[PDB]
Parts: C-alpha cells; structure tokens; sequence
C-alpha cells in the first residue's frame, strides 16, 4: 500500500510514514524486507535533492533512506543484499568514473557496516574492472 501510494505523498506525510517503514531492517520473512528495499530505492531515486535547497523534510527522508539502503549491503540473505549491491553498483547511483566512485565510496560509509566497509568497498571498485577490453 505504501509503495503505491507512495508517488503522492508529501514530505511531511513521508517523514510522518517512513519511520514504521525502516523499522523492518530487524524483521524476518525476507519479502517484507524486500518490499522496504523497494519503496527506499524508490525514494532513494526521487529525493536526491536535484534543486538547491529542500525543506526540512525532503532532506531528511534522503537521509534516513539511505542510511537503510547502507545497511542492506550486510543484510543477512543472499539474493537480497545481490539486490541492494546491485542496486548501489548501478550507474547514477555510484558513479561509473573509477576515481569519482572511489570519492563517492566515502559517502556509503555509515559505521554500523564498518566491518564489511572495507570488502564492499573493494567489490564496488572491483566489479568496475569487469567493463574493458583488457580480458
């Protein structure tokens, strides 16, 4: 219901909404998990700030969007955190210039990943080698 109503809500209803949503990275049943993942690449997508300067709010859903989307490269299933991996690794998120995805890569920090920052990091910078001629 979220997800479809979701393109209509105004910021303010969306920070009033978004927090029982990212309340579910500690839930089971990996589908309703997947199901948050999708609504935060949404709004991941869409509050990016292109303009210069947002609300209060409009800021803040960013912000607590990914921070989630962060913390779904760790998410204990496969398949799942290969979602969210692949969604950060696409281009436009993460930019395809290795030295720019190398800055960018600082950006994704977020402490409660540290653990695996270091590995994730080197896979975004690794899987970039696997688009030259040099194979």
């Amino acid at each position: 219901i979220i997800y479809k109503m979701m393109p209509k809500l105004k910021p303010v209803e969306l920070r009033e909404l978004l927090n029982p949503v990212v309340e579910f990275v500690s839930h089971p049943s990996t589908t309703c998990r997947e199901q948050m993942y999708n609504i935060l690449m949404w709004i991941h997508d869409n509050y990016r700030d292109p303009e210069s300067e947002t609300d209060n709010d409009s800021q803040e859903i960013f912000k607590l969007a990914k921070d989630v989307l962060i913390q779904g490269l760790i998410d204990e299933n496969p398949g799942l955190q290969l979602i969210i991996r692949n969604f950060w690794s696409h281009e436009t998120r993460l930019p395809s210039n290795t030295l720019d995805r190398l800055l960018a890569l600082n950006s994704l920090y977020s402490p409660k990943i540290e653990v695996h920052f270091l590995s994730l990091a080197t896979n975004f910078l690794l899987e970039m080698t696997s688009m030259s001629p040099d194979y």
